[PDB]
């Protein structure tokens, strides 16, 4: 259960190890996600393990607090150096589980990201205040009213943002992760209006761990783009995860939503 | 079974195959150059896993229960000092003696058929009309394609390549939607070495004597557009540009010749 | 004493504090990426020293004297893996029980409160303003306020960051003059790294209860200034714009709602 | 005969060995090739073995065909790294060996590339296969209607390209490389219309290896200029190289060859 | 007093040694001075070592010519790695110390340099020529008139040049560098009239190192500005240092001085 | 002979000369500092042949005969940290007691003299009305002036300068043609690193008491030539610019003053 921090394979047979051990193939439970030029991975008996635990708990709230360390292991960044070679051009594979059932955000929404968008003091981080969520996750945010009140769980990394939300959302709770600043300031790569295009290809990466999980993740985005660019960038943006609501001024002006039998 | 992490040290471990960690290609092993990256599929492999799957009753399910022998189809070697041994690398244009093409179109050069276009362009929904065997979804968010009709889901380049190559060496007509990542990932008005790396993908597949469509959102501006379409177009076998759900260019090399479509 | 060249190499070693090159924080150590640095306060040294300088005379004499304890008090980890191992790495964005502010405004939030402006804009004279116990002078050229005033001159980003901690967890009001290097330094129409490290510090100030007063010029044209500003104030509790030695523009994040002000 | 893969000198006596064995130092029949930033080597004794077997031979075909592999071995990339610094700013010496004469491409053309140059789609793979050539040396470009029924020869790598040119040429035979993209795509430099400066002194540097070698090599190069550009752009790929032709819309608009008593 | 040139520290216990030692602590009497990417250091003892024989010898001229070497010794780069990390965007102190009087360059001018600035063939050199200097450091020019009848001093580097300057103004004397020319060539950084900011945050250290040592340096410095952006780019350099002299067609056009009682 | 790969190591083995694989220039060698490359002249080495050739019936042959002197005249010195020992290195600016000068101009300072203009703008050919001894042709294609007259080809820069530097102080009349992979070769609107390559360069020479004239294209836009022209006329001794074949301007820097021209 220990993840190895500095040690890696330097053998072929400790190269056919977990991730975990410092290896460089995935074991059965082990699912990698491309972020830029990093690469994380969540262990999804963990994962289950603690989101089992929320969902089958008489105080679910206690066990949270209780166990915020444990929950936050669930996603890593693996030690061995080798993975951007074996694995070329990584992406996640775009599944949905048998079964998939959706009321949340909508009605029949394909699993992925549901992504939260607008410009600077669009009212975004307002407008999840009102939404009838579980938590907020809080991320690279500067300190605001909404961490001295509100349902919120303050986090420091991406590991542990991703962890908080796959948790809740795997035990039936509905979770937010304001936001991904830190992505969009920290993925770079050749733009298409001004935006480092593998900023698609991460919100991609998790949407469809979300999808290969069954669970939808709402997630404010600021894309930073100006105002001529913004409906290019806004487009990008919704092709790339399966629903997006777009505010400006503090009111919803899109919304387009992709859904088992249908795209709204 | 391939090195992942031993890579040669000496001249006579220099020798050896690619798989084993040598700078070497082995008789059946042909190197794939894609941006900073070399892959290589060993077609001796590849045609054993085309006998196997010629025989199966699911061509899904052989993929998902094989996912060993198309990791050892096309592979990423260890060895660094491949890109200097071998500068400037492309892979050889060859037809196979004997070769026919009826699809996608008649005496259709073996190669890559590239479908094209912005986001939302319809290039998803057009390979439902081209008669493939199926779809094989990379680097794509999870979408109605994936829970409705023939799919089948990978992770990296090499697999995507892998399953496509199995599956035409083996009768069969894949599609891979999409390109997406070779697109963000490669980054050198875009990045020269996309045209190189579809280049070097296209000739794989001639030397193979198969044709695999590909789908491509290059993210050109308007502006640009007609420059990147044909920059691409003389990279490849052939090439279908998608507006608005409809056909508007069409160009493809013949064994004698080319053909060119016009549309709206 | 804090490790300056000899860092984990096994994983026994990097379950040990930062303080001593191993990769994980101990119970009072709190991680603060700027850009490519990653540096880290100890919060028992920081409260040690804090009521240390509570019980002196003159707080610039206990600084210059005790610069050991001070670069005790925040440090750069010597440890190499510390990026990868927390991906996107900001600080939780928290409110101390009890936290109460009058200073710089009223319910002002924890945090930084940027006091910024071009070239001579009046920023330093400003300060004077502001009923500060001193101003910590960095990354500017020996001035009038150098020698005739109450101010402590500092070298790097680590005793800059210290000295105001000490001072604010003392009881005192510090301001930095400047976070010069900062702007120069960090380097990714402005360095989108600049946003995200003035997050990461202001949030340091959050947990902290605090509120540093910190000069920014950002070196914007005319053109952009409105946007870097926008940019800036998104980033932190509160900002003070100097034009011509008069405020122009000010907004303050409360603990329950925002502030803003509008001048010449 | 054995070329160093991995192994290079790290003493001062293995230092002075052939860049064959991994030293630093040229023997007396070997002549380095500065592309971009790679640096090649011929060995002309290799060369001259195969351009005499080939040229005296009763079935020059067969020999080239059972000879492919120690053909190609006339071109390799040394494997010392220090060549850079050893040899700084490296070129290739202009000479005209003694006795030198021409009647092919043109009369008293100077030894040198002669290029074929021209946009996408100009005709240049055309118009090769409508010149007295022997052979067409296919490298880099998709496989097209010319690989399957002309006289050609594919290859993949810069080594194998310039080996095989440079031994049909000295055998007496007329060769042309069909097409220098992948130096167009892979040298990148200092811009002067958009083109990479260091393209022009690839050329240069192969072009004074042909001049030392009395041989002329005809070369495809499409150099991507953009249309206002394209004159500028010519004109130094001309100052460049003993000799170029032009090629817009399948017929030949400039024609320009440095002779060994004028320029024409 | 001898300089570790390639060995660094490799112990906790080497690391606490001087810079002159390969450690990565500064000596009481060694100050850092970052200058872009690199970080020098003055010795101070050797410093007043070398002022104070000068200052004090009946021929200060024959000591000054006997001991070069030894004057050059007092600037050195060390060789320790990881002082960009312990130092994190390290500047210079600004201090003035106590009892400094000054009536060159002009009565009561601020510890620190004084720059001559203007455009190429301004007249930045001759200017120096008739000022009424003790020795003109020629550093990064080309071999000019200047340097065949003039009192001067040609070095090499940036290490000597500092050198010589701060042993003559510590003597007493009134040295002047002509020129910077490797500084503005040899940063880079974010722009902000084109000018790397970076040459902004070197000369305010260069300065803090003079305001540290109670002594003014005049320093040539062409910062390479457009026509249109130069009045910006002089008011940033102004705002770096102690003092500006602008030349405009060999005429003063603008001074501005700082002084221990105002600003002119 | 010169250390190619073994460097220093130890304390000892660094105040070892620059040709033993040490970090200090011994008594007779002088750094030439050329972007990010150093080099390095012995004069004691170049006096030796200076006196050899001065003796001999063939300048070119001698050369032809002495490529070992000639590459232990000029070397890249194998010790990696003289970059870092070397802050910001140039080479100082001397004039040799007793110089003097009729050529090319009278009085001219030593250093170089550019021969400077567009692609086919005439420069080659103008070297020959200036009564050369020979032209060292570098990085040009072969010419008509390879074969019809008194050339010396050489391959890279330490066999330029050294040709160069012996044929001066031997008393002939060196040109270089070109240093064009100067300008194609340094790379950080031309490169400021080309200006002080020139400069430093030119300082060699001025030291030595010789004038070596040198083709430069410079690869300037027509909006720009002629900022480019003044700042390559600012680094260096003297200048002509050439446009279609005749002189258009001309400065020179002499040992009392300045001299122009301008002509069409
Ligand atoms: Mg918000
Ligand atoms: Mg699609
Ligand atoms: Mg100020
Ligand atoms: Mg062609
Ligand atoms: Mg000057
Ligand atoms: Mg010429």
């Amino acid at each position: 259960e220990t993840v190895a921090l500095v040690v890696e394979a330097t053998t072929e047979a400790e190269a056919k190890k977990s991730l975990r051990e410092g290896g460089l193939v995935p074991a059965a439970h082990e699912i990698m996600i491309p972020v830029g030029n990093m690469i994380l991975a969540v262990d999804t008996q963990v994962l289950d393990k603690c989101a089992l635990a929320l969902a089958a708990s008489d105080d679910p709230g206690r066990w949270f607090a209780e166990n915020e360390s444990l929950i936050h292991s669930t996603v890593f960044a693996p030690v061995a150096k080798g993975l951007h070679r074996v694995y070329p051009l990584l992406s996640v594979r775009p599944e949905v589980p048998a079964g998939y059932e959706a009321s949340w955000p909508t009605q029949d929404h394909m699993p992925g990201l549901h992504l939260v968008v607008g410009g600077t003091g669009a009212g975004k981080s307002s407008y999840l205040a009102s939404q009838d969520l579980t938590l907020v996750i809080r991320w690279g945010e500067p300190a605001e009213r909404f961490d001295v009140e509100g349902a919120t769980h303050a986090v420091s990394d991406l590991n542990e943002a991703l962890a908080v939300a796959f948790v809740m959302a795997r035990a039936g709770y509905r979770p937010a992760i304001d936001s991904f600043r830190n992505l969009v300031f920290g993925i770079e790569s050749a733009a298409g209006g001004g935006i480092s295009t593998a900023l698609y290809s991460a919100m991609t990466a998790i949407n469809n761990v979300c999808s290969r999980l069954g669970i939808v993740v709402m997630v404010v985005v600021n894309p930073m783009a100006t105002e001529a660019k913004a409906e290019l960038v806004y487009n990008n943006m919704a092709a790339s995860v399966a629903g997006m609501t777009v505010l400006m001024d503090g009111a919803v002006s899109k919304q387009t939503v992709r859904t088992l039998s249908g795209r709204t």
